[PDB]
């Protein structure tokens, strides 16, 4: 909407810096625009409210003498939205300095249990005949309302399992159990300004469904930029820090173009067509654009056993399956151990895979320089010889 | 030395609450337990860096009894107990027995202070006496004390550093394993793990070997370590480390030691590297890994070498360790096969492959395959999901 | 309901290795243990967020035995055991008894898979007239199962979220490292939401709540309330001897000098005395001197008190302070160190 | 040898994403960065443990260029670059420049593999000659490589161990501070911190001091360390450590340097221990501590001793460091200081003060 992608990215980049970068940021961009950007981001981070009684939390973003006042309406079963100053009972004033709020949302920072904000309970309540009866009405509501808003004003790791039920995406709960693995592999990336590409947005031909996992990744990586690729148009999903791209997963040249434009990627996820040949095309085309230390993730390898997706009944005939790829990746890892051959060159994947993690219906591939060196030729090539050479006479 | 059953029981109770610490110190003689802890501390101290030799007095206190131990600390030598007069005593360190038990073998949070008492230059009566000793001993006492105290706790060691300390080829020259081991193993450090490593080291050399067993002992403060080797390795044995003599290719014998000493949280194969041996040991010992545990295969490079029973062609993997790992991918996905699963099928939940080392996760593989009513064709799936 | 000493024995054994878990299952009846785990599971489950009511079957298996439990899971209502008839079973969840013990009360690493079995729509015959049921129960069964599964583990909860369901960021900082221990927690001053909060946060814990009023209705698994006078030093010593020693004591200001003097001695070394919300302020200041007492000039006339010898840390925040129990015996600065600045310069310059 | 502004810029860009690392390598000569990283690695290497001396070749690669450094590695000697002919080359270690940047100065997750390339016994032609050298060099090579590689990353060091290594009294004889420092400082380690320690060490002695400065440099891989001392300690200055000469009891002077070098994430007072000095420094420097930062006071023991402006009576605390701490307790429950203290942590002879607005949980008193 208002917020240009390069600008959001620049803001996140500077927010991760020290004092000089924070000053630089607020000098480079209008403080009113930045405060607007933070509110939009906060509205996305807030968990569902639990309070039965509608309440207003006032979020005051302060910069020098300027106060950008946002009155957030908070109630169970309604998205948290900004309203007019008079449109409810202000249960809590929450105050942040602009640079502090930037650090909390987009910074590289340590946990801060206190000292980031100021709060005042029932800020506009005057001592009247109505006062005490109004305190009974609102005390719990103000507390719960505030909890929800405060949780949106920071970068505490969300629970992926919970986000999958919240954003309506099949990662955990019924058909799959991916999220605890995703958590283990992804959580160490959360300090970084990651670029994440997911192939397959969701909902298929439905004019409204999809983008659940995309929103999941936005919540999980507070400093990330998420991209979604789908053969269908999913522009209705675009929001702050989420970009949807329309194209074919099995078009390698096109994959190369978008990776050049938007890459390189810390993380690529394949959850698209699940057609076996597609997975192989996507991987060969997109693995070179994963950063060293990044991950390439393949979901739903179950289609490797099925003809309707270009797979095979017999698990042994894994010629062109996604499982065949995984198996071959083991040899790619071990490639420096092959008997020397003056004609053979290690392929690109050979040189660039350093780990493979395989779980039920999900596999993680580690991108890295695979150049540890094979076992020297002067270590004997049979067991009884090795014993002799290792027994120190 | 100390009976294994006793050592394991002490570790068990040290991991409990106040009632268990009482039970422990009433079941066994406090004098006996003190010598056990000191033995442990000796193997736990990092190598000292002080140039001038110093004594750290460790006094272990229980009730009215006070057990005094004098540790000689100097660089290039191992820390060892000596008599009270056999050096300058730079530091007195005092522990309650139950507190020392907690720090060495407990299930405990990190405690930055209040676990001990300390008295510097303890036997220097007069001030003028201490002043003349600052030049010679202040630094030395500080460095010596630092090393002993490191031996008196449970702080996680650096496995890559241990590789160099204990002369094991796990990191730094032929291999680069230790960062993978750290990632996979560190969350077990609380537990009274039982670890089996196949291959003690040294082969037929009469002295060498056991470096990796000493590594695991350091890394797992509450663990029992077992090493298997075809050659006698009795000289490696020490508190919390037992060597077993036998053939990793004898499936009956492996069942025997598994039943005697298991079940294992962790098994590591770093033995002959003969492809068949690797397969025999996996089939025999995998059933004896606890759910949530790990089976680790090292040095799969031999999969490509016929002198180890491997094949030069990676596609001809039917008899190799790599062929096994590939078969394990199918095991993980087994419930996705069209319409009995074997033991391994039902019990593998993760595979991690790195250069020359693979970790296998033992667990109930029973998430359920993709249900019948989900379409088995791409075109069919698209219309059903809209 | 369940015998306290038994519950503690179960939790003690659950935190061991294989021989302790088999001891557990031999020592006590597997059906009893089963009801205890379910009882515990119901206390941990988050409030469900699914609109269409669904049943989750929890099958607990020990050898030849199988204990089934059908749990009603719907929004705005607590998860409750029900009869198999009284709703639609959307998910079967299956645990080995010993594995569930490990997950709820064990000392264990995080295990992202392999702890259970799952069968989606466990009792559906064919697809000829049973797709209409698939169309409305798919999303609810996923959300309902997510809530049950969260009750079946020991994932650290959010104390902020627990405060709403039943400030806290400082409690998390100081309390979280204790979570795999079989702690004993005493809260002074108790609605018993606060005790239910610590129960949730300490999966292996025993919680005790002291109050002058009878609060026996608050009692449940791993929560006992004690009734008596918080201003009576002797009584406090007596209940500490009985139920202690405590890893953590939480003392509300709404007094303190009395309860702190009587109870600090019963805090475990490495434990915490927590003071929430004049009287309190003065005590905190003095604790600074208690920490520094080995630095006082010597006097055979003044001798260090219990607290002096036993405090190793003070953490003071807005309306809450944490006092670290431990041996305060590091040694004071030795006499041979100069006691004015100019002399310290000289003696420290080679 | 390296410009302090340039180093801080390099650390800042290193902690960014791909486009920042590209920017880094365009902005500065890659040769120069190579020397800077090697310099950094040399101070991060633990003491080596190999008996037989060995050479570890560090090759840093950018695009086409290859910068080769040969490091001598032997017990009791510091790792230093020497010619290719001054020993046996045990190991070739190879880094892409931007990858090494990331490993040393980046904001990065832990990477157990794929950050480098390694070639053992790299200049031995045939197999028969290499077998000859197993008995002499293999173990030496492994141990040497391990020491170098330890200095090529950012693994949290052990402060207690650094205390013995760098000769500072923070742990092991007079004090037991380091486990507290570790708990309070460890979460700051991926931030480009600015650390100011009052008291460099060594006093009038012409060589001693700097121990603790080197400690912080080692502990904070992206940090800039500053040390203030009344005496001149210019011999201590190295990459990422600057020493400043001046009096801690000169409020105006402190404000002057706090504006030049601040704001600080951490300030540590281990200076004169004169009680008035401690209170002057705090009042002057606390305003320049960043929100979420720490002010640390060491050696409050002098609060009891008149020779440092203290008092034997713990109740006569009005002008002592203890008295200051006690009034910090008041501020936390309600001057600049009052509105900006959110936490106090007191341990034997060391206190940690948390900086942040004590503005939270306000209620209308009526
Ligand atoms: C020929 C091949 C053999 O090389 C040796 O035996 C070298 C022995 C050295 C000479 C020893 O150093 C001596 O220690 C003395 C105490 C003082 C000595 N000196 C300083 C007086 C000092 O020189 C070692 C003890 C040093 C440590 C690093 C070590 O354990 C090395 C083991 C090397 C094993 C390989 C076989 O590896 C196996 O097969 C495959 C290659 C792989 O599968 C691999 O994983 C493994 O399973
Ligand atoms: C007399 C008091 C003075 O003692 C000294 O000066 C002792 C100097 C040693 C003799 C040095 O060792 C020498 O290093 C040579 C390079 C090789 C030498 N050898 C092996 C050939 C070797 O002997 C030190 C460098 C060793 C390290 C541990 C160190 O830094 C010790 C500092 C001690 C400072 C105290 C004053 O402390 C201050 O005042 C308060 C008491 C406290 O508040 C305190 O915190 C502090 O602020
Ligand atoms: N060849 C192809 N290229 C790109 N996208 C494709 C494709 N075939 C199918 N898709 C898209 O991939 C999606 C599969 S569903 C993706 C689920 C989503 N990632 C989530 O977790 O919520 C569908 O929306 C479909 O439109
Ligand atoms: N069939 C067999 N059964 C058991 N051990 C065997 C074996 N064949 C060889 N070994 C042993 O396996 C060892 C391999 S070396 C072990 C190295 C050790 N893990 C370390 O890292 O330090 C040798 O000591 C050898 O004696
Ligand atoms: N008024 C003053 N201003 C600044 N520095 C002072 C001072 N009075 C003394 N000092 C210096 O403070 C230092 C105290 S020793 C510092 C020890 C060092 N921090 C370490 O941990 O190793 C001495 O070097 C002394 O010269
Ligand atoms: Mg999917
Ligand atoms: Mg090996
Ligand atoms: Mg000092």
């Amino acid at each position: 909407t208002e917020f240009d992608e390069a600008t959001v990215q620049d803001v996140v980049r500077l927010a991760g810096g020290h004092d000089s970068e924070l000053r630089e940021l607020t000098q480079k961009y209008d403080p009113a625009m930045i405060s607007r950007l933070l509110v939009a981001e906060i509205l996305s981070r807030c968990p569902p409210p639990s309070n039965d009684t509608p309440v207003l939390v006032e979020l005051a973003i302060v910069h020098g003498s300027e106060r950008f006042r946002h009155f957030l309406r908070v109630v169970r079963d309604s998205p948290i939205r900004p309203v007019g100053a008079d449109e409810g009972f202000v249960g809590m004033l929450v105050e942040y300095e602009l640079t502090e709020l930037l650090r909390e949302l987009f910074g590289v920072t340590h946990e801060r249990p206190a000292g980031v904000r100021g709060t005042k309970l029932f800020p506009y309540l005057t001592d009247d005949e109505e006062a005490v009866e109004q305190i009974g009405t609102y005390l719990l509501a103000a507390q719960q309302g505030t909890e929800a808003v405060l949780a949106g004003c920071g970068s505490r790791k969300p629970d992926l399992s919970e986000l999958s039920s919240r954003y309506f995406t099949p990662k955990f709960g019924f058909l799959h159990w991916f999220t605890p693995h995703y958590d283990r592999h992804f959580r160490d990336y959360r300090n970084q300004q990651v670029r994440v590409l997911e192939i397959g947005v969701g909902g298929y031909k439905h004019p409204e469904w999809g983008g659940g996992s995309l929103r999941m990744w936005k919540s999980f990586f507070p400093r990330g930029q998420i991209y979604g690729l789908d053969i269908m148009d999913k522009s209705h999903v675009d929001e702050l820090r989420i970009r949807t791209i329309q194209g074919d997963q099995n078009d390698a040249e096109f994959l190369d173009r978008i990776a050049r434009r938007y890459g390189p990627f810390d993380i690529v996820i394949d959850d698209g067509s699940h057609i076996n040949a597609h997975v192989r095309t996507s991987f060969a085309a997109l693995f070179p654009h994963v950063r060293p230390g990044g991950l390439y993730v393949i979901e739903d390898m179950w289609t490797a056993y099925w003809p309707g997706f270009g797979g095979q009944a017999d698990p042994q005939e894994c010629s062109g399956t996604s499982l065949g790829l995984l198996k071959s990746l083991i040899d790619a890892i071990q490639h420096q151990e092959l008997p020397s051959d003056p004609n053979r060159s290690p392929g690109y994947v050979d040189r660039n895979i350093v780990g493979l993690h395989v779980y039920h219906n999900v596999a993680f591939v580690e991108k890295g320089r695979n150049d540890e060196g094979g076992i020297p030729t002067w270590i004997p090539r049979d067991f009884e010889s090795l014993v002799q050479a290792s027994s120190g006479g």
